[PDB]
């Protein structure tokens, strides 16, 4: 997509070389923002083939509050394998914080239900927020949250969302993150009888892994194709009741896939 | 400042009317980003005189972990009066979360100490973060955190910081928030033997209050002036040992102060 390729080129043009926790090395910038008007089309990268199946299942898994990879395996999704323990557990990562953030007094907060209720009853609230950044549980998580904090907004009958992504693997992770949040906006908008607005992506440490450079330049040589279109085929009774088969992506005509290794 | 006035004008031009929490009404946009290179000058708004006394004492108060306004009153700072209870308390707002975030099991994390130690021992970390958005304590706070989540970054010997501000009163609040975080970057950089980099400001619901419009038109009629220079006059033993007298803003030549009412 235009915005995505422009980000790649900005990292290449302006980034600094850094060492990192994995020992692989990155090229990084700090601070970026871009916007996807979801009425223009569904923002799934077209300059390489992306695996929408994994994106949808991962989101459904988050929304169930699950943090064990068994469900992903039942559906042949392997994107979290490298970080799970011997029992498949990731610790209290995204799904757990989204559905059951633990408080100091023994309560658990379902942030997804909270935001749906805010959108329905108080859409001009400036507090329609989900955070995965639970400081007190970071040490139990297999990986610290990358997509850390997000906020919803409503104007002119349209639902928007802004994500703060504190760490972004531009080549491998970002196409998944953008599509995931775009899907979530569509689902939330459906549940709240709203149209779709913008997905605003904001990055912190926004980087290209040193061993993704040939792949990145190959992708940059390609012209984006028209965005595909997302069709939802049912309105479930709640945001937690979607199924994989409720979604169809139409008109997705990507350039060939480009393989790259994930840094563990 | 150029970017600040551009944002003001953008809210006027593109903002939509909202009925908010208080019934006063705003013009609002969603999703914006600005960048201030701190080596270009200290980013204190020059198109009106800003009250540096309040900005500095508020930050020192946060760093003490204090959430009672008595310290502010001792120093003739009244910016938090409208939300404090009869004993001067605001609940577990910024200072408490910064210095003593409570874990579900009765422990605490001092996020500021953690950050200092990350900057000194692991400066390439992608996880140098402070969050005030303690979901499990929001209901105890007098006001939900506005400046909610911030991240540090080190490159080429320079310290940068990005703030996610979920709600932004462009006229009254934003000049304070920018100056506050800029000051914090200078203090942290001093304590860690770094130079200053960028302050990146990212906004969510970014608005002008309906009763700030005359003030906004006045300010937009003024041309910005060169930025002042921050001087720190002694280096304390730690980030927790600064005092008001340690700071001097040199070459601050603002247009006159502009008065406007705060929405409670
Ligand atoms: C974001 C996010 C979710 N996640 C979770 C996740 C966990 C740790 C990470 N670690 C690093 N260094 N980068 C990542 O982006 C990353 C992402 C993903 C993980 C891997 C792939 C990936 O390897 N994709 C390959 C192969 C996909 C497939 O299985 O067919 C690709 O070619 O796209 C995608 C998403
Ligand atoms: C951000 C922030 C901190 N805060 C905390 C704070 C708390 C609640 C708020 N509520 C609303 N609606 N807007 C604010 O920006 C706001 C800010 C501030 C609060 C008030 C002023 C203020 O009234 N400033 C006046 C007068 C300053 C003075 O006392 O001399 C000004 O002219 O600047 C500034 C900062
Ligand atoms: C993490 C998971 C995600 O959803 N998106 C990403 O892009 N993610 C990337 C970001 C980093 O490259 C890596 C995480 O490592 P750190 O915790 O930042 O050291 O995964
Ligand atoms: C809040 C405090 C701050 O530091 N900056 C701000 O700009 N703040 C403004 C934002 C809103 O105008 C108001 C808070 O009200 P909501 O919680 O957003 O309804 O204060």
């Amino acid at each position: 997509m235009k915005q995505y390729l422009e980000l790649m080129q900005k990292v290449l043009d302006e980034g600094t070389q850094k060492n990192d926790r994995t020992g692989t090395g990155t090229l990084s910038i700090f601070g970026h923002q871009m916007r996807f008007n979801l009425q223009d089309g569904f923002p799934l990268v077209t300059t390489k083939r992306c695996h929408l199946r994994s994106i949808i299942h991962e989101l459904l898994w988050f929304l169930q509050g699950d943090t064990n990879i068994a469900y992903l395996h039942e559906n042949n999704v392997t994107i979290w394998d490298e970080w799970a323990d011997e029992n498949g557990d990731l610790g209290p990562v995204y799904g757990k914080q989204w559905r059951a953030w633990p408080t100091p007094d023994g309560r658990h907060i379902d942030q997804i239900t909270t935001v749906l209720n805010q959108l329905k009853n108080d859409p001009d609230s400036r507090r329609i927020i989900v955070s995965a950044w639970n400081v007190g549980e970071l040490d139990k998580m297999a990986l610290a949250p990358c997509h850390a904090f997000f906020q919803f907004y409503v104007a002119d009958g349209k639902l928007s969302c802004q994500l703060y992504q504190r760490s972004c693997d531009v080549f491998l992770g970002l196409p998944f993150n953008i599509a995931s949040y775009a899907l979530l906006v569509h689902m939330m908008a459906q549940q709240c009888d709203l149209e779709v607005g913008d997905f605003v992506w904001t990055g912190g440490d926004t980087h290209l892994w040193s061993n993704h450079m040939d792949q990145t330049h190959l992708q940059l040589s390609r012209e984006p194709r028209p965005l595909p279109k997302l069709i939802i085929k049912r309105k479930p009774e709640s945001i937690f009741d979607y199924r994989f088969e409720d979604f169809e992506i139409e008109g997705y005509d990507p350039h060939p896939g480009i393989k790259a290794p994930v840094a563990i």
